[PDB]
């Protein structure tokens, strides 16, 4: 019993951390197989952040000028890309320690787990979730550029974010391995607000059933409610609509607790109108939306 | 910027986990030099658990008797031996993938990170406090135990922490890696009651400093406070005391954001008092006391 923050063990993602120098600026890269994966603002002085012309930056760059080193060795740089906001730098030693891996693209409320980095070193790691906004409620200071977000399945490393900035509001902002940006978010020192973050509704009524599982069962009321009228009171309280898409996948909380995914979904509403009146629920006083279904599924049953 | 309950990277204790069998139970030990580190309750059936005799149980067990599995592959038992409540099962082959490190046994209101892991795999990690009343609150399932919590310093992992147990309330206890177990839980199916969960007062002090130090700064009240004063109101709320040590630990903080210790007591005395009206700090609608001063500054400053 127990439920926890919890993120992937972080092993496989440490052993593909290096350091990229350009110039003056250091910051982090992924190493998969020979190339060496890292956001293309590694070329930018303090001068170009302001408006880059990042095609320019790069005619000035040769392999030689992209120092990677992997622990305390160089890394030989024999070619560099530019694929969308990320460089790929093609160095000529394959990574021995490259786990099975993919890029993915997760969408708004997929959680993953972050391993903040610093010249190429492993600080932390902690779990995330790709807000509705497409921003992450991150740690990140400066020189974790580069650090990745991932999830794992058995041995395979879904890689999902790269970092990249932080917007002047201290919500952070990223791509995917494939260098687009979430969200509507460039590469540039300027005015970047984020949209509303509202709450991610399918991941509160699962960690509600992660409460359950728990014993945490005070919330529990005795109404229903629809779809329909769920959503009017979610729209109400800046809570993502649920769709019959995230019934769906509640389904298996659902049957394991027998509360029916509306019955939830009635015993949330009554939470957004009442509040917990001093009252906590799996050691919180607000409603957790960084556990997916899968998440509690997953650590309600030990998956390894 | 942001802050997040961030765990140590967890690599270098995922190559020292272990799969370890007797008889029909399964847990999980830790593989260090020639030597594998397990709960001792693995030697129990489902009778034992109840009024186990650990020396007595432990006469019809032989070195064959413990299968040891790293990865897909058997570890020869060339000895065991039993320590307090931990077994100690010398193999005859060294861990490679052994870290630097030590043992260590923490105080109350220490935070470290937890592998749990399951039949010798990883499965998650997260961060925990060992709370006052040597309790952890961690996530646990059956087949948990032998999971270990450690801290990271460098390249040095000082395992802290062998989950062995639940309490009937959920909450989890353990050894050190010496086998003593924190408070006064012993390894037997019995009722075993927990003391008052206070909270950790420096580590809460700790974490106000890191939302200054963040932005969030609305509960910054015009009061000051004496330990004595604070105290008082600490007591009344459950709140560990505090001591002119946890002041002068809390020193650093103090000095990078100008608010000298009193008077950010001062505010905590305030938040206990008028509560948060609805109102949150670093994401949270409760004070978070699993952050130590040295977590704050070590995550402000970006240690790897
Ligand atoms: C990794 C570099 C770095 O720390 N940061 C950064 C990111 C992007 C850029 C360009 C403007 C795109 C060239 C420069 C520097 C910062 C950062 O985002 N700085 C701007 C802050 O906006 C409010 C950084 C700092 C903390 C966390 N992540 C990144
Ligand atoms: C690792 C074994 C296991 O899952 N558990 C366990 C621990 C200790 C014992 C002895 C009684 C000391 C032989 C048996 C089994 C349980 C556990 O603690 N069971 C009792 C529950 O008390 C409420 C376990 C379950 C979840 C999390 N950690 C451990």
């Amino acid at each position: 019993s127990g439920f926890r923050k919890m993120a992937f063990p972080s092993g496989k993602v440490e052993g593909c951390m290096v350091q990229v120098t350009c110039g003056t600026t250091t910051l982090n890269g992924l190493w998969l197989d020979d190339v060496v994966y890292c956001p293309r603002h590694v070329i930018c002085t303090s001068e170009d952040m302001l408006n880059p012309n990042y095609e320019d930056l790069l005619i000035r760059k040769s392999n030689h000028n992209f120092l990677v080193q992997a622990g305390n060795v160089q890394l030989r740089v024999i070619g560099h890309s530019m694929q969308n906001c990320v460089l790929k730098l093609k160095v000529d030693t394959a990574n021995p320690k490259t786990p099975k891996y993919k890029f993915v693209r997760i969408q708004p409320g997929q959680t993953f787990s972050v391993l903040a980095c610093y010249n190429g070193s492993p600080s932390g790691v902690y779990q995330c979730a790709m807000r509705p906004n497409f921003t992450i409620k991150g740690s990140f200071l400066n020189g974790s550029c580069g650090s990745v977000g991932f999830n794992i399945d058995y041995d395979c490393v879904s890689f999902c974010y790269m970092h990249h900035m932080e917007l002047p509001t201290g919500v952070h902002a990223g791509t995917d391995l494939e260098g687009n940006f979430y969200g509507p978010f460039v590469d540039r020192q300027t005015a970047q607000a984020a949209g509303t973050d509202t709450t991610i509704t399918v991941n509160v009524l699962a960690w509600l059933y992660a409460a359950v599982i728990n014993g945490d069962r005070w919330f529990l009321n005795r109404f229903t409610t629809t779809l329909n009228d769920f959503n009017l009171v979610a729209m109400k309280y800046n809570y993502e609509p649920l769709t019959q898409d995230h019934v769906d996948i509640l389904g298996p909380l659902s049957a394991q607790t027998g509360i029916a995914v509306l019955d939830m979904c009635a015993s949330l509403k009554e939470l957004l109108q009442n509040g917990m009146n001093g009252r906590t629920i799996l050691g919180s006083a607000l409603l957790e939306d960084e556990f997916t279904p899968f998440d509690v599924v997953r650590q309600c049953s030990g998956v390894t």
